[PDB]
C-alpha cells in the first residue's frame, strides 16, 4: 500500500499526479516532486488544487500542479524559501513578488510547480482593480507601463491577479473580461493580430468568446508582449470540447480527481510562432472552477 487502498489524501493526490504524467509522458523529478509535498502537501489536501498538463510545440508535455487559498499573505513565499525551492537569481523576479503584496492588497494567492523542475509562479489576487494599480510596483517590466494604451482599447482596464514567472523570467497580468466586445470572435482575431500572433479557427473563436479572464505575459528581455491566453471553464468532463484537441479529449476523460465529477480550466494560449498552445487543468476537489465563475461575477453554469 506504497500508492494504494487506505491512505492520507496527500499520498492519494501525490500518486494520481505521477499516474498523469506516465500516462502523458510528462516527464518529472522524483527528488522535486518530494522538495514540493515537504513544504505543500498540505496545503493541496485542503485548498483549491489542480492538476495541469500542456502540450507545448516540440517538446513533451508538461504536468503543473497548482493550489490557491483567500489568504491575505503570500504564504508560499515562506514554504518555498524554507523547502530550497526558491533561490534568488540576480535578476528583477527576485522582489516582484513581495512588491506586488506591498503595492497592491490581495484577497487570496497561489503558488505554481512544474513536478520536472519545482516552483514556476506564485500568484498575487486583489479585487478587481484598474489596471493603473499595477504601475506602483517597480520592478515590472518596463513593457507594461508602455502597454497603457493596448490595454484601454483592448478593454483589459480590470486587474484581476498577477503572477511572477521565476524560471521563465516573465510576470502576467490578468483582466477580468466583462466587455461585451470580448463576447464577439471579432475581439480575439483583433487583439491576436495587434501582436502579430496566430489566429484559431472559427470553431476556436466561439469557444473564445466564452473568456472570462485574459492573461497578457511580459518580461524584461523584450519590449513586446511574450504570448496571450484566454481562460475558458467547463464544468465537467463530457462539456470540454474534447474534439478540439487529443490532449483536451484525454485528459478531460481521463484526468485524476477525488470528487467523482471535477469540471476544467483551459487555456487557449497565443504566441508568434512559439507561444500557441493549450492548458488544461482539472478541479481536483472541485473548488477552483466555482471560484473563478466568483471571481468573475458571473453565475455558475
Ligand atoms: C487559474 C487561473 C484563472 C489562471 C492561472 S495563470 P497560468 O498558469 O495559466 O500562467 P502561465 O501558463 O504560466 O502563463
Amino acid at each position: 500500500s506504497a500508492g494504494a487502498g487506505a491512505m492520507t489524501i496527500v499520498n492519494r493526490i501525490r500518486t494520481d499526479v505521477v499516474n498523469v504524467a506516465k500516462s502523458f509522458g510528462a516527464e518529472y523529478s522524483e527528488a522535486v516532486i518530494d522538495q514540493i509535498f515537504q513544504g505543500f502537501g498540505e496545503k493541496f489536501t485542503n485548498t483549491g488544487f489542480a492538476i495541469r498538463v500542456q502540450n507545448k510545440r516540440n517538446q513533451k508535455v508538461d504536468c503543473n500542479i497548482r493550489y490557491g487559498e483567500a489568504k491575505e499573505n503570500c504564504l508560499a513565499w515562506d514554504i518555498a524559501r524554507e523547502s530550497g525551492l526558491l533561490s534568488d537569481q540576480g535578476h528583477p523576479v527576485d522582489t516582484l513578488i513581495q512588491e506586488m503584496f506591498q503595492a497592491i492588497p490581495a484577497i487570496a494567492y497561489g503558488a505554481d510547480f512544474d513536478i520536472n523542475y519545482g516552483l514556476v509562479k506564485i500568484w498575487h489576487l486583489p479585487k478587481i482593480v484598474p489596471v493603473e494599480e499595477a504601475f506602483k510596483i517597480p520592478s515590472l517590466p518596463k513593457s507594461v507601463n508602455a502597454h497603457i494604451d493596448f490595454f484601454k482599447k483592448y478593454h483589459l482596464d480590470a486587474l484581476c491577479a498577477l503572477t511572477v514567472d521565476y524560471r521563465n523570467k516573465s510576470t502576467n497580468l490578468y483582466f477580468d473580461a466583462h466587455h461585451p466586445e470580448q463576447r464577439t470572435t471579432q475581439f480575439y482575431k483583433n487583439i491576436l493580430q495587434s501582436q502579430q500572433f496566430e489566429v484559431p479557427s472559427d470553431e476556436v473563436l466561439e469557444i473564445l468568446v466564452n473568456c472570462p479572464e485574459i492573461a497578457v505575459t511580459f518580461n524584461w528581455s523584450s519590449p513586446g508582449i511574450e504570448r496571450m491566453c484566454f481562460y475558458t471553464a467547463f464544468v465537467n468532463r463530457e462539456t470540454v470540447p474534447q474534439h478540439i484537441n487529443p490532449v483536451l479529449k484525454k485528459f478531460a476523460q481521463e484526468a485524476p480527481a477525488l470528487l467523482d465529477n471535477p469540471g476544467f480550466l483551459v487555456g487557449w494560449s497565443f504566441g508568434p510562432d512559439k507561444g500557441t498552445y493549450i492548458k488544461i487543468d482539472v478541479d481536483y476537489h472541485g473548488l477552483v472552477v466555482p471560484s473563478f465563475f466568483h471571481m468573475h461575477n458571473l453565475p455558475l453554469p
